[PDB]
């Protein structure tokens, strides 16, 4: 389905994104080059605070866009979980994490994958709170629910193809997660498709978001 754009700035370099230091020197490790669409555009206004809902196909450089301005946004010595990323199957989650982790080793920001036979995982959250969360919605909310994570210091909230995770029937899983943050909370929203229960998700989340799409 179809976004109509309403955000200004674009910036075609890393370089002028206020990073810091060690985060572009993160990126530049990575094997980030220039910015692509998605990341001219979308970057700045996620660091600024804002609501975001970005319309962008795969391949496109969404990742980066999102953990890039997480990782931005970590207040390092508050040893407390900060952001959430939800993301519709364990390998997305786990590539996503890899990204964040990648990134974050220059700067001393934790991420941690939260996905569906091991929960030894679920006790081991008991060295650090990871700054920054990457999981599947059900995985999540059992996490929430049960309180090995939360709610308190997470005020990012990223849901990457929202379209895919709706359409695995997720929906309950991330309106209960949604209730559980606190209402200040930051909303990203990525997704390739803006079917009108997406959209809804964006109605009852968000609040003056940026609309950004990147045309396939």
């Amino acid at each position: 389905g179809v976004i109509e754009s309403n955000w200004n700035e674009i910036v075609d370099s890393f370089d002028d994104m206020n990073l810091s230091e060690s985060l572009l020197r993160g990126i530049y490790a990575y094997g980030f080059e220039k910015p692509s669409a998605i990341q001219q555009r979308a970057i700045l206004p996620c660091i600024k605070g804002y609501d975001v809902i970005a319309q962008a196909q795969s391949g496109t450089g969404k990742t980066a866009t999102f953990a890039i301005s997480i990782l931005q946004q970590i207040e390092l010595d508050l040893k407390a979980t900060q952001a959430l990323v939800l993301a519709p199957t364990r390998e997305l989650a786990q590539q996503i994490q890899k990204v964040v982790m990648a990134l974050g080793d220059y700067m001393g920001a934790s991420c941690h994958a939260c996905i569906g036979n091991v929960r030894a995982e679920v006790q081991k959250l008991q060295m650090e709170a990871p700054h920054i969360i990457v999981g599947t919605p059900g995985r999540v909310f059992d996490m929430l629910n049960r309180r090995y994570l939360s709610p308190k210091y997470i005020k990012m909230f990223v849901l990457d193809e929202a379209d895919e995770m709706l359409s695995r029937g997720f929906k309950d899983q991330i309106y209960d997660i949604f209730q559980k943050l606190n209402s200040n909370t930051q909303v990203v929203l990525l997704s390739a498709t803006m079917p009108s229960d997406v959209l809804e998700v964006t109605k009852k989340f968000m609040r003056d978001p940026i609309r950004i799409l990147v045309k396939k």
